[PDB]
């Protein structure tokens, strides 16, 4: 209940919301049906519109006007944003040359440069170039400030997940806003775009920037605007707040525009109708910047212009229907559209079965435009599984498509021509970032980066300590002129052992065999040096990874590769090796096909055994350093050490063998040598973090050999490919992947074909950041380079996407 008979006099857009049933005058009061009776009259004035004209200059203040052109308006802080242009002969901000802002130039009493976040819904990255002729204010922010060619949103590429990701630095699985629509089975409640449930604070996890600022004594404008408040009034309200006394004035503000998204849905991302919405957004930016210039704040404020997601061409005719695949369609609930999430319609129906639903949805039609997944099997780069609000069954929908349950859903709900939500690597889903102000760099282009990184930087801009989040603090220091965050590398927690030869062959009873008993001081001293680390500088180019948790492990050196061998998991945590452009591929000689050799540096009790693999009818094994890339027939024996072996399903061995035999050499040719680090990942609770021993759900039958859920590789070379990977003087280049370790290749519809037709496509789907692998393994890479640590942090957040331009 609201007793709406109080008054908004002197309270318009008040910053602290008053409690029920007292009536509200804050920018959200309309959304709660709670404004005072006179809110419209007092707070939403419109008379005479939004611009001064020649004949209004010096007018007698009329308090009814939307904004003012009277002489006292500057010190009232309520002039129309074009006041000084129309009436005092000033230029528009956009018509001024840009001049580097080396220091904040702020009015007296400003403790810090304010931060204004100008967010645009559905602003696709390519609009910056394609709409540049009609967006001169935005183009000036872009060219004069710091900009990225695009910013990667989070998945799903919808509004609510992305804006709350911007606000918190968190993946949706962690912040809890995992779609625009959600069912939470613990609450037994639903979240929807329309309605009241979304206002309940139990949905919203982590700590958003406005709460972060308030807790640390930095005042925040309210970030939310009821939909009926026009853009011009939002801008004027911000400008009015910036005129408050020092003790009352916020330091951070947000503006939000529902455009261009609103129009993009109706007309598609490049519909001829899209020009006007782009012009109108630019005009709004112009009003803000003219308004700041009037207040002498245009070389004081840091402005961020940022989008939440792009927009793709999608029409009603490009809809797949689950009723064309499933017999039981009425026993499921689907969250539909540019992604699918399926759960049982009724929890009392014990005949519902996810295994048969997935199978009925797998590779059933030749050009099927969605792919079903158990959530834990989704590409790890999406970080979309660790939340009870994310249904076990997920459909990744092809760009340009929808999924729906039955045709009646699409016509008893063509309207739309645009939509978004798809995989966040899709070019059309990329969005925009520009930073302009004293704290950002001047005329600087930076590489694309993920929106999860921005919360940290917004905290840096305001002198706040960020709450714990998924950004990598420091990875965006190259955006900033000052206020950088200078992190130190994490300390290694476990130091390695360096075992020498400690065991005789006959102490091992592993059921392994090798045809290796074929008998020289020239080469005897040589093998010894290699086992002591003489080639290590060649194969371990960036220092050994640091182990950031408590465990027992050994460094093992070899001619062709170096490993960190875990005595706990009975396999390497990592295996590092370098392949030059010149390297040659050989085959596994016949007499060595089933060779596994005990490692006399490592106890039988800390070794895998061959008998377990013989006994386990489902599980085979592979090797981390590939025998195909051995430097010589003699070095090849090292590759068959039991300490280089890892458990692998036969179906996965197809993938792995193709990567090792064909792709590594291919990359070394193309990149001028590569350094490779490969290893296992265990993430049985799909939280994106390294499993402890007691979390492992599967072992090789009859043994303590844990089965990895994934295998990773980190592939590094010189950014200047005129230099070989092992003699690189400058910046590095990386690509990585986290391949799911699956007992079938059902994920790849063309897997009956030769690996050359499907494996690389699978690997590209499972592209990863080095950082993703760090979380999954508890390792810290690139500890020893000649590069600055912030530059290494940027490299560790890089994702190779394989999208075209
Ligand atoms: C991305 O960044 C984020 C932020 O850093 C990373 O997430 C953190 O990861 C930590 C490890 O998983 C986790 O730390 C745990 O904290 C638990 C207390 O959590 C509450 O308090 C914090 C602080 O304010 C709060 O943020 C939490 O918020 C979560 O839950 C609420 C309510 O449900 C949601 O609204 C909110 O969105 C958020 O949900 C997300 O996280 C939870 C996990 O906490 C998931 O379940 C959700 O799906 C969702 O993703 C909480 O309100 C604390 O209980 C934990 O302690 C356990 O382990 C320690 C070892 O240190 C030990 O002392 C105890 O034994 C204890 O175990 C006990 O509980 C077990 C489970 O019931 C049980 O098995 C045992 O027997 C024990 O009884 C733990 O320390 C931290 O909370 C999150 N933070 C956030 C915001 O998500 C994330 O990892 C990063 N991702 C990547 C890939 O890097
Ligand atoms: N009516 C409205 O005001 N909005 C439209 C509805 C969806 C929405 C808005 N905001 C607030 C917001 C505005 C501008 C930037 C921003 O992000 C930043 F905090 F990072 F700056 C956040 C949200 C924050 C979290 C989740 C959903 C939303 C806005
Ligand atoms: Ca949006
Ligand atoms: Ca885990
Ligand atoms: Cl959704
Ligand atoms: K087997
Ligand atoms: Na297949
Ligand atoms: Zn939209």
């Amino acid at each position: 209940w609201t007793a709406t008979s109080g008054s908004c006099k002197g309270r318009c857009f008040e910053l602290q919301e008053v409690g029920p049933p007292d009536c509200r005058c804050d920018n959200l009061c309309k959304s709660y049906s709670s404004c005072c009776h006179d809110f419209d009259e007092l707070c939403l004035k419109t008379a005479r519109g939004w611009e001064c004209t020649k004949d209004r200059c010096g007018e007698v203040r009329n308090e009814e006007n939307a904004c003012h052109c009277s002489e006292d308006c500057l010190s009232r802080g309520d002039c129309c944003t074009n006041y000084q242009v129309v009436c005092k002969g000033e230029s528009h901000w956009v018509d001024d040359d840009c001049e580097e802002i080396k220091v904040p130039e702020c009015p007296a009493g400003f403790v810090r440069p304010p931060l204004i976040i100008f967010s645009v819904d559905g602003f696709r990255a390519s609009y910056m170039k394609k709409g540049s002729k009609v967006m001169p204010n935005i183009e000036k922010l872009r060219s004069c400030g710091t900009h990225a060619p695009y910013m990667r949103p989070v998945y799903p590429t919808k509004t609510f997940p992305n804006l709350y990701t911007l606000a918190t630095g968190l993946y949706p699985e962690s912040h809890g806003i995992v779609g625009n629509s959600m069912y939470d089975p613990v609450f037994d409640a639903s979240f929807h775009l329309r309605g009241r449930e979304k206002f309940n604070h139990r949905w919203w996890g982590g700590q958003p920037l406005w709460i972060t600022a308030t807790k640390q004594g930095v005042r925040a404008g309210t970030f939310f605007w009821s939909v009926s408040i026009p853009h011009e009034r939002r801008i004027l309200t911000i400008l009015q707040w910036l005129s408050l006394p020092d003790n009352e004035r916020p330091s951070v503000y947000a503006f939000y525009s529902e455009q261009p998204d609103f129009s993009g849905h109706k007309y598609g991302p490049f519909g001829p109708e899209m020009t006007n919405p782009l012009r109108e957004i630019d005009k709004t930016v112009g009003q803000l910047m003219d308004g700041l210039k009037q207040l002498r704040l245009h070389r004081c404020v840091n402005v961020i212009f940022v989008g939440d997601h792009g927009m793709e061409d999608v029409t009603c005719d490009r809809t797949e229907f689950l009723s064309n695949y499933l017999t039981n369609v009425d026993d499921i609930t689907l969250v539909p559209g540019t992604l699918g999430r399926i759960r049982a319609k009724s929890i009392n129906n014990s005949k519902y079965d996810p295994k048969t639903i997935i199978a009925a949805l797998t590779c059933k039609k030749p050009d099927q435009h969605f792919k079903p997944y158990m959530k834990q099997h989704l590409p790890k780069r999406l970080h979309y599984a660790n939340n009870r609000r994310i249904e076990d069954i997920h459909l990744l929908v092809d760009r340009r498509w929808h999924v729906a349950r039955k045709p009646l859903d699409v016509y008893k709900k063509c309207f739309f021509q645009g939509d978004h939500g798809f995989d966040n690597k899709v070019n059309s889903m990329q969005t925009v970032f520009v930073g302009y102000g004293p704290t950002f760099k001047y005329r600087t282009k930076v590489p694309p980066f993920e929106n999860i990184e921005l919360y940290n930087v917004m905290c840096d801009l305001l002198g706040l300590k960020p709450a714990p989040n998924n950004g990598t603090h420091g990875s965006l220091n190259h955006l900033l002129r000052t206020n950088t965050f200078r992190p130190t590398m994490p300390d290694e927690v476990s130091r390695p052992n360096y075992p020498g030869i400690m065991y005789l062959q006959s102490e091992f009873d592993l059921g392994c065999t090798c045809d290796d008993k074929v008998e020289n001081k020239l080469e005897e001293l040589n093998k010894r040096l290699h086992t002591k680390g003489s080639t290590k500088e060649r194969h371990l180019l960036y220092g050994r990874p640091a182990v950031l948790y408590r465990t027992s492990y050994d460094i093992l050196y070899h001619t062709d590769f170096e490993s960190g061998y875990s005595e706990i998991f009975l396999m390497p945590l990592w295996t590092s090796y370098t392949i030059s452009k010149q390297a040659e591929v050989s085959s596994i000689p016949e007499h060595l096909t089933n060779c596994v050799r005990p490692d006399v540096r490592v106890s039988p009790g800390f070794s895998q055994n061959c008998l377990a693999y013989k006994n386990d009818k489902q599980m085979s094994y592979g090797f981390l350093f590939p025998p195909y890339l051995s430097s010589s027939p003699e070095a090849k024996y090292d590759a068959f050490l039991v300490t280089n072996m890892v458990p692998m399903y036969p179906a996965f061995k197809r993938v792995w063998a193709y990567f090792q035999r064909v792709l590594v050499k291919k990359y070394a040719s193309e990149r001028n040598g590569v350094n490779v680090i490969s290893g296992p990942i265990f993430d049985y609770n799909y939280d994106g973090l390294r499993d402890t021993e007691d979390e492992i759900k599967q072992y090789v039958e009859g043994s303590s050999i844990p089965v990895p859920t994934h295998y990773y590789s980190i592939i590094t070379s010189c950014l200047d490919f005129t230099q070989p990977a092992d003699k690189c003087d400058g910046p590095l280049s990386v690509s990585s992947f986290i391949l799911p370790h699956r007992p079938d290749n059902d994920e790849s519809c063309n897997s009956s074909e030769d690996e050359s037709k499907w494996v690389e496509e699978l690997m590209k789907m499972h592209t990863a950041r080095v950082r993703d692998i760090e979380h999954l393994t508890g390792l810290d890479f690139y500890r020893k380079t000649s590069r600055s640590y912030s530059e290494i942090l940027t490299l560790k957040t890089y994702l190779h996407t394989y999208e075209s331009e």
